[PDB]
């Protein structure tokens, strides 16, 4: 088992674990650290997820609350009547900001940007129509037509804000 997961800086997540047999202990590791636990009919969490972490008891599905960058990583659950692994591999977002768009009329380029987020991607469209993506946080385009506004959007996998506009030249 491996499960891509994405969460938002602040936010939770919850790794959902398969429940049907309860489980009698479980396990949950950071790389090679202990997380939490379920053992000897005792609760306890480690490190930086004492105080914030939820542990199901019955499925052993964990939650992580008050995420943060350094919760980005690879986690492991292992339960001693459960063969094979149950990996999740957390990545922690910050949510984008609402894009920027500006532009020079002289050469035609219309630029659009964005400043908060993770691993953004801008996504620009005229009319009905997608013109481009770049995978960074400014990104330019030359017109070659102005019958209809532009919009830009922002997404990452936990967020998308978008701004849309009507570029003003003289014909
Ligand atoms: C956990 O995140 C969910 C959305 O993912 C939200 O509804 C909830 O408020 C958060 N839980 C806590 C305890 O803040
Ligand atoms: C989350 O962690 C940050 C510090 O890293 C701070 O806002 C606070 O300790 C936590 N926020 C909440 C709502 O628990
Ligand atoms: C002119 O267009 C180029 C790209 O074609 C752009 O790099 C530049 O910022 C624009 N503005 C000016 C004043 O040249």
């Amino acid at each position: 088992f491996s499960q891509q997961i994405y969460g938002v800086v602040y936010g939770n997540v919850t790794f959902h674990v398969p429940s049907n047999v309860p489980l009698k202990e479980v396990l949950w590791k950071k790389q090679k650290d202990k997380v939490a636990e379920l053992e000897n009919s005792e609760f306890r969490a480690f490190s930086s997820f004492k105080n914030r972490v939820y542990l199901d008891t019955v499925s052993g599905s964990l939650t992580i609350y008050n995420l943060t960058s350094s919760d980005e990583d690879e986690y492991e659950m292992e339960s001693p009547n459960i063969t094979d692994t149950m990996k999740f591999f957390l990545y922690v977002l910050e949510m984008v900001s609402k894009p920027m768009i500006y532009w020079e009329c002289s050469n035609a380029t219309l630029t659009c940007e964005v400043l908060e987020g993770t691993d953004v991607e801008l996504k620009l469209y005229q009319g009905k129509e997608h013109l481009r993506s770049l995978r960074q946080k400014t990104m330019s385009y030359q017109w070659t037509n102005l019958r209809a506004p532009f919009k830009c959007k922002a997404v990452n996998r936990v967020s998308q804000e978008s701004e849309m506009e009507v570029v003003n030249c003289p014909e």
